[PDB]
């Protein structure tokens, strides 16, 4: 029969069109290998997680047990991971998690059976807070979203901002999914910094961008990617000069990316942005964690074995894994120009996240 995978992904609410990007291309690759993986045909189960924590357990538990999945797939909002993750290191089942950022899924929750596709928060909060001290920078405010990847994304940036002398001189949050932002903009012009390092994704940061611009600051924005990653068109204007580290640029100019975004704006008339090729990705390690066992998906522990020692290229380059399994990648420097983020060089190198708790 069909190999099962659940997808828990965010398909409604704030975080659905990263839900989308992903699914996209996860099965954009599954079309490129002719509708297969290792040999066995996908059926997809797709379980909206809604972006809410409180759900996270018995929608795991749904997909694991009632509708018997094969791999679990997911997910977006780290609060919901970092519950998905708990359940699934217990059962065994193959996990990958193609975005949130949960510091603690590589860490104290690391296991044979879960990996990670995407990237860590605080790892990426600190090569964006590093990049920012190389640039000059010396006086921040932090503006996010009171949920664990905001806080993690701001932890990391203030660890390297302030090991490299700046000053954070104020944390910024925002209740989790709103979009009212006049005020705290108008608490960074009285703080009179020389920079904002923001964390929001999806139309919540096409808001921000738009808001942002229009209270004419003169300070210039920064952040993760995920800031301007899939809202660069719809920003216009408010967008040019917006500077971001993120694990890929649309722009990389490898053999991988360049038939992955031929083939993504083929099927959906669009670029591909970050979220995409992390479910492209999921899509790549699942097939070579299914042709090591043969398309034989009882054998889990060889499958997850065959996943943790994977090595392929992705659209961001080559793609590996540390021993905590997630992603050793390199970081780019990035600025919004033109209705797309251009690479300005590599802002850090390939390196493994710290992985303190995970043991074996």
């Amino acid at each position: 029969g069909a190999l099962k995978v659940g997808l828990l992904l965010p398909y409604s609410g704030t975080y659905a069109p990263l839900g989308e990007a992903i699914t996209r291309g996860l099965e954009l690759y599954v079309q490129s290998q002719g509708g297969k993986l290792g040999g066995r045909s996908i059926s997809f189960v797709k379980v909206d997680d809604e972006s809410a924590p409180p759900k996270a357990t018995e929608l795991t538990t749904k997909l694991i047990q009632s509708e018997k999945a094969d791999v679990l797939i997911g997910t977006v909002h780290s609060g919901v991971a970092m519950a998905m993750v708990k359940i699934a290191r217990e059962d065994g089942i193959p996990t990958i998690v193609p975005n949130a950022g949960a510091d603690i899924i590589t860490r104290a929750m690391c296991a044979p059976n879960v990996f990670r596709t995407s990237f860590a928060n605080g790892q990426i909060g600190r090569a964006t807070g590093d990049a920012m001290i190389k640039a000059g920078l010396k006086k921040a405010v932090t503006v996010t979203w009171k949920y664990a990847a905001g806080e993690e994304m701001v932890s990391g940036f203030k660890k390297s901002f302030t090991a490299g002398k700046g000053e954070v001189v104020k944390d910024i949050t925002i209740a989790f999914p709103d979009v009212e932002f006049q005020s705290a903009l108008a608490e960074i012009a009285s703080l009179k910094p020389d920079c904002v390092y923001a964390f929001f994704s999806g139309g919540g940061a096409l808001k921000f961008i738009k808001d942002y611009a229009a209270a004419n600051l003169g300070i210039p924005l920064w952040g993760p990617g995920f800031l301007t990653d899939g809202v660069e068109a719809a920003a216009g204007p408010a967008g040019d000069g917006i500077k971001t580290v993120l694990h890929y640029v649309s722009d990389l100019d490898n053999a991988e990316n360049q038939a992955f975004v031929k083939s993504f704006e083929a099927a959906y008339k669009i670029p591909p942005d970050v979220f995409a090729v992390q479910g492209w990705d999921a899509g790549q390690l699942l097939d070579a964690g299914v042709k090591a066992v043969g398309g034989d998906v009882a054998k889990r522990k060889e499958l997850n074995a065959a996943m943790a020692a994977a090595s392929f290229a992705s659209p961001r380059g080559p793609f590996k894994l540390s021993a905590a399994h997630n992603p050793v990648q390199n970081f780019y420097l990035r600025e919004l120009k033109g209705g797309k983020s251009v690479n300005l060089g590599l802002a850090a190198p390939a390196v493994a996240d710290e992985a303190i708790g995970c043991k074996l």
